[PDB]
């Protein structure tokens, strides 16, 4: 004891960057108080058996640790400190060691195989260090081990097959490492195992079929590895499983139907693999299933109708597969289903009547399927909707009757469908809606004025429709819109001056419309705008000087219009302007002597105008093709279509 206290004092004297306020100040009077007052020290029969210095700001190494002087250590917790260096082999000399924790330190080097001498060890914790090399196989000797935690290290090599000899192990945590090679099938001998976390490693090979003997494992995390082969059907024999995660691997073959035998399985993650074949209908017998994610695979065939038996199903992710056939009604029949991601598949037919039958669906994705028909009535009245994506289908019906009031709606995408009718003002009650995208539909009529009352709208895309009417000046109320796309419609009249007020506007496209008369002269107050496309309209008169004050403009397209007069010399204020399309207009005069000042100008078309004179000094005019510069009255000082 006095020798133990002296030995620990000499080790303490090697600590660096220490403070008088350290909790080790109590290490005084070794001859009297070692077993009564010393912080972290506890004794039996006046001999230290417990050294607990966790989170005491100790900075040092174990080189001068008094191994020989503390023979009776049974509990060592030196975690959450600033210990550096290696783990000396003499740590294996503490024959009575039961608990050993060096976690959350700055230790380096390999794990000494002498730890396999600690025959009484029940907990080994070495997490969150920089330990490298292979795990010693002699650790498999420690048959009293209840828990091994080596995660968040730099360990390499295979998991030792001796680990199968640890008949009392309950938890094996080896995640966040660089372990490699095949998983030893001897792990199937770990009959007491409850948690197997080998995720985030570089493990290869097949999942051992002996895993079917692990009847007590409730958590199997092996995701983010490089496992190959197919999921062995023996996995369906791990009856205690409630979480099975094999995602982000290179697994192939079919999903074994034996997974339906996992009556306690609540979480199944199989995504980001190369699984093929059909989804077994026996997967509908996973009665506890809450979170089923087998998205991002190559599964084919139809979704089984037995999915209606998954009464606890909350999240279903089937996106990015090759599933086909009609969507069976049981896929959305769960009363607690809140996420239903089916996009990027080959589903056909119409949506089932069960989609939002409980009024709890929040996330629905159906992008890029072959679906068609009407929106089901339970979807029209699904007030819990937060995101809904129908893009890339053949859905039909009156858009004013197919969609109700969605107060919790945040994002909706109806693009590339066959919706008809007029935009209803009901959308205005989606006070949380930040994006409304309905490109490429058969929407007709005017835009209801309530749409401009959506100050929270960030992105509004009604392009490639048959919308008509004149835009009112109340369009200025969209304070937070940054992407406005109304192009490809039959909107008529003047462009409203109120677009001035859309300060956050970055991307504005009013092209391919019937806008007439002059571009608003006041339109000069869009500091975030980098793209403006007013092409293919009926606009005329001079190009207004206000456009030259939108400094951040990168791309400007005023082509296919009836603008006249001269290109202003104030285009020099568009230093950021890269693309400038002015073709098919009635512009006149000289390209202003000032275009040299503009530098980022690479793609310019000024063809089919009445301009005359010489081309100015910058790339795009040198790099212009015949079509880019043709059709003007008097081109170039030396009448050139080729260089100078
Ligand atoms: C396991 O890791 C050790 C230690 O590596 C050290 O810590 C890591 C977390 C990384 O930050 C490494 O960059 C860092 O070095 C490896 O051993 C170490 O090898 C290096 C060079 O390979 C040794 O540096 C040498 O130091 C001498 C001076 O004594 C110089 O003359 C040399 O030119 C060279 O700079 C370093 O001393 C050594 N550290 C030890 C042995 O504790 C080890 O190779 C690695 N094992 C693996 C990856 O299998
Ligand atoms: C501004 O919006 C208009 C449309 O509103 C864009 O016009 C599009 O321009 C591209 C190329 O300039 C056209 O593609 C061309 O199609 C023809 C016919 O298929 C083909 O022969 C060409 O080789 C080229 O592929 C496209 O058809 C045209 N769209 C329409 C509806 O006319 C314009 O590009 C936009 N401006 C900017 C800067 O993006
Ligand atoms: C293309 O433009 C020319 C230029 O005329 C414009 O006239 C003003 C209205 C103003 O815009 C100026 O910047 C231009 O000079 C048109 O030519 C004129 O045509 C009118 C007939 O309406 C005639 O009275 C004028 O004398 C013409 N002027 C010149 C200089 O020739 C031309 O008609 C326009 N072409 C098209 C297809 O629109
Ligand atoms: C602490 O360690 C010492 C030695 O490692 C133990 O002392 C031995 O005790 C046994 C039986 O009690 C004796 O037969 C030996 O002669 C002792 N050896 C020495 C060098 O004293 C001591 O029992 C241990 N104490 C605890 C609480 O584990
Ligand atoms: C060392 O001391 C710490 C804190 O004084 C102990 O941490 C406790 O550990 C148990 C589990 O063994 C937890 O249930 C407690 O909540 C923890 N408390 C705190 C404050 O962290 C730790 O167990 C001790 N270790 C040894 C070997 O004595
Ligand atoms: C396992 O699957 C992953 C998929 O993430 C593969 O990683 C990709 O490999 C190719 C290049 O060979 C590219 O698609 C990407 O560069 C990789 N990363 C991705 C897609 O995130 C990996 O190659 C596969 N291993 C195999 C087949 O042995
Ligand atoms: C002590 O802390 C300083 C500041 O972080 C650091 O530069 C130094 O390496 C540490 N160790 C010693 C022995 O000074
Ligand atoms: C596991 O223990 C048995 C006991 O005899 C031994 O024969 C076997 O070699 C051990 N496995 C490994 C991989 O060391
Ligand atoms: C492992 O499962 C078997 C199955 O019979 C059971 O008897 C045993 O108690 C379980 N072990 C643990 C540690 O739960």
């Amino acid at each position: 004891t006095v020798s133990e206290a002296n030995a620990l004092l000499k080790w303490k004297s090697t600590f660096t960057n220490q403070t008088s306020s350290s909790k080790l100040s109590s290490w005084v009077n070794p001859n009297t108080s070692f077993c009564r007052s010393w912080y972290g020290v506890s004794c039996v029969r006046n001999s230290i058996i417990r050294l607990n210095l966790t989170n005491t700001d100790i900075e040092g190494t174990f080189q001068d640790f008094p191994f020989s002087a503390l023979p009776n250590l049974s509990y060592v917790d030196l975690s959450m400190n600033r210990f550096s260096g290696t783990i000396p082999p003499q740590f294996g000399d503490f024959s009575k060691l039961i608990y050993f924790d060096l976690s959350i330190n700055q230790l380096v080097g390999e794990i000494p195989s002498e730890l396999g001498k600690l025959s009484n060890l029940e907990t080994l914790h070495l997490v969150e260090n920089k330990l490298n090399g292979s795990i010693p196989s002699e650790i498999g000797r420690l048959t009293k081990l209840h828990e091994i935690a080596l995660y968040d290290n730099l360990l390499t090599g295979p998991i030792p097959s001796s680990f199968g000899n640890l008949t009392n192990l309950a938890n094996l945590y080896l995640f966040i490492n660089s372990l490699s090679g095949p998983i030893p099938p001897e792990l199937g001998n770990l009959s007491s195992l409850a948690e197997l976390c080998l995720d985030r490693n570089k493990l290869t090979g097949q999942i051992p079929s002996s895993f079917g003997k692990l009847k007590n494992v409730t958590l199997l995390n092996m995701f983010e590895n490089n496992l190959t082969g197919e999921i062995p059907p023996e996995i369906g024999d791990m009856s205690a499983l409630d979480t099975l995660s094999l995602h982000t691997n290179n697994l192939t073959g079919s999903i074994p139907s034996s997974l339906g035998n996992l009556k306690n399985l609540a979480i199944l993650h199989l995504y980001l693999n190369k699984l093929t074949g059909s989804i077994p209908e026996e997967l509908g017998d996973m009665e506890t299933m809450i979170d089923l994610e087998i998205s991002e695979n190559k599964l084919t065939g139809p979704v089984p109708g037995s999915f209606g038996k998954l009464t606890k199903l909350e999240w279903l992710f089937l996106r990015d597969n090759h599933l086909s056939g009609p969507i069976p009604p049981g896929i959305a029949n769960s009363s607690v289903l809140t996420v239903l991601q089916l996009d990027t598949n080959n589903f056909t037919g119409v949506l089932p009547e069960t989609i939002c039958r409980s009024g709890k669906l929040e996330d629905l994705t159906l992008d890029d399927n072959l679906l068609s028909g009407p929106i089901p009535i339970s979807l029209t009245n699904c007030k819990s909707l937060i995101r809904a994506r129908f893009k890339g289908n053949s859905f039909s019906g009156d858009i004013s009757e197919s969609f109700g009031e969605y107060p919790n709606l945040n994002f909706i995408d109806l693009s590339n469908n066959k919706f008809r009718g007029q935009i209803s003002p009901k959308w205005e009650k989606s006070r949380k809606l930040v994006a409304f995208i309905a490109t490429d539909n058969n929407i007709t009529g005017p835009i209801p004025p309530e749409i401009w009352n959506m100050t929270q709208l960030n992105q509004l895309d009604l392009s490639s429709n048959n919308i008509s009417g004149e835009l009112p000046e109340t369009i200025s109320k969209l304070t937070r819109v940054s992407k406005l796309q109304l192009n490809g419609n039959q909107l008529s009249g003047r462009i409203p001056s109120g677009i001035r007020s859309l300060a956050n506007l970055e991307y504005l496209d009013l092209s391919s419309n019937r806008f007439s008369f002059q571009i608003p002269a006041t339109l000069d107050s869009l500091p975030r705008l980098y793209y403006m496309n007013l092409s293919r309209n009926d606009l005329d008169q001079n190009i207004p000087m206000g456009l030259t004050k939108l400094s951040q403009l990168q791309t400007l397209d005023l082509s296919h219009n009836n603008l006249d007069g001269e290109i202003p010399s104030q285009f020099t204020s568009l230093q950021n302007l890269e693309k400038l399309y002015l073709q098919h207009n009635n512009l006149s005069g000289p390209i202003p002597s000032s275009f040299s000042e503009m530098k980022s100008l690479t793609h310019v078309d000024v063809s089919h105008n009445n301009l005359e004179g010489p081309i100015p000094d910058n790339a795009a005019f040198k790099n212009a093709r015949p079509d880019a510069l043709e059709g003007n009255r008097d081109l170039c000082g030396s009448n050139t279509t080729q260089g100078l």
